């Protein structure tokens, strides 16, 4: 249970925090678009 | 401070700015009523 | 690299992933603002 595991997950718990981020970005990006 | 102190307050930096980035994609969400 | 030095670079990677998408962000907030 080292500091290093630690990170280790909370860096696989940034990984899907930004994908769904991203995605989500994507989708309202796509709804709106240019004027 | 240390290594890896440098790498936890980068780890904290960014759990902190995906948490504004969320909010303001909600924000956003509220401006176009979606 | 090091294991340690491999989730330095993966943090780096994922500031500059966060980055891009403020960037993203910005954007679609003059894309629903007033014009």
């Amino acid at each position: 249970g080292s500091r290093m595991k630690q990170l280790e997950d909370k860096v696989e718990e940034l990984l899907s925090k930004n994908y769904h981020l991203e995605n989500e970005i994507a989708r309202i990006k796509k709804l709106v678009g240019e004027r």
